[PDB]
């Protein structure tokens, strides 16, 4: 079955103006916000909910924030996952996501810096170097709009079990799956649309996980969403063709995505999305980083040039698909 959506190829001017990086300033400005110890419960934690929403509504996005307690392996806890929706009442969603906490590790301050800091940057410099862009976008009545979501709560506090991991995405996946909706209360959905709870309207969501290390690996997970990856495939080869990646050496290419798919199952926040038929792209690495839950994974084992190249693909992409 085709994407509801008619995904028209970039024009070579767009793709050379998003595959251009004052920009390294403002991205790694940035991501000082997010290079902190920042565990459920904690202040850091605060500070950085509180630095996404600002961030977001000095943008002019529509900003919630989902918040309960949940109960966890260490007693009652507080979770807040943050919403950010550039126009609220468009029908259809491009939902980009990543995970906010940081994990409580045993042996030491764990600064999580491509679990998922490097992601959480990366979606708020998308929000702060496409405003103009998204603004005009959004003024057009097309029934689509760009959406953020920063999960709380991904990581297990003990074991990683189905009771002890994504306390924000399930919460959140719940709600909208409850909170009910129809086509005659939004704008402009597409005709074959079946609109019948806010989950519905999520149209894609691509999930940053695990970003910021050298050469990651990425693979089509889901058949779904073939045609979306595919995408990214192509603006990845499109920029490389184009000399706007990094390299170590002349004449070498960066093949992040490949052009294949893996037989791999990753647990992460898209799980209780995809149980309600939310189509999943899953930017996530395998094999993960080596400092992959170690109290390695910190600023200076994150790949400069790697994080700049992802996010050419990623401004690219959201161009792409949004038609800035
Ligand atoms: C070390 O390499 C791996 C380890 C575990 C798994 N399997 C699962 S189900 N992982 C869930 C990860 C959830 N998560 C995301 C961010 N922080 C935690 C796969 C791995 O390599 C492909
Ligand atoms: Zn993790």
């Amino acid at each position: 079955l085709k994407w509801p959506r008619d995904l028209r190829p970039l024009a070579h001017h767009d793709l050379l103006y998003m595959g251009q990086i004052e920009d390294r300033g403002d991205f790694n400005a940035t991501l000082r916000n997010f290079l902190v110890p920042r565990v459920v419960g904690s202040q850091k934690h605060r500070e950085v909910r509180e630095f996404i929403v600002r961030s977001l509504k000095d943008l002019d996005w529509d900003v919630e924030e989902d918040c309960f307690d949940g109960q966890t392996p260490h007693g009652i806890k507080p979770f807040c996952n943050v919403i950010a929706t550039l126009n609220p009442s468009a029908c259809h969603r491009l939902v980009l996501a990543c995970h906010y906490d940081s994990l409580l590790h045993k042996e030491g301050t764990f600064i999580g810096a491509t679990d998922s800091a490097v992601p959480c940057a990366q979606l708020l410099y998308l929000a702060r170097s496409l405003n103009g862009k998204l603004q005009n976008q959004k003024t057009r009545g097309d029934g689509l709009t760009l959406q953020l979501v920063f999960f709380d709560g991904e990581e297990a506090f003990e074991r990683w079990s189905s009771h002890d991991s994504l306390y924000g995405s399930r919460h959140l996946a719940q709600k909208w799956h409850e909170d009910r909706t129809s086509a005659e209360r939004l704008e402009s959905c597409l005709e074959r649309s079946e609109i019948a709870n806010q989950i519905d309207r999520m149209e894609v969501m691509v999930l940053l996980d695990l970003l910021g290390a050298e050469n990651p690996r990425f693979y089509s997970y889901f058949g779904e969403t073939q045609p979306v990856y595919r995408r990214l495939v192509n603006i990845e080869s499109r920029l490389n063709d184009a000399g706007l990646m990094e390299l170590p050496r002349r004449r070498r290419r960066t093949n992040y995505f490949s052009n294949s798919s893996t037989v791999g199952f990753i647990e992460d926040d898209h799980i209780p999305f995809l149980k309600r038929s939310v189509p999943i792209v899953h930017i996530i690495p395998s094999p993960f980083p080596d400092v992959w839950h170690t109290l390695d994974d910190n600023e200076q084992n994150l790949h400069h040039p790697t994080i700049s190249n992802l996010n050419k693909i990623f401004k690219a992409f959201v161009s792409e698909y949004l038609q800035l």
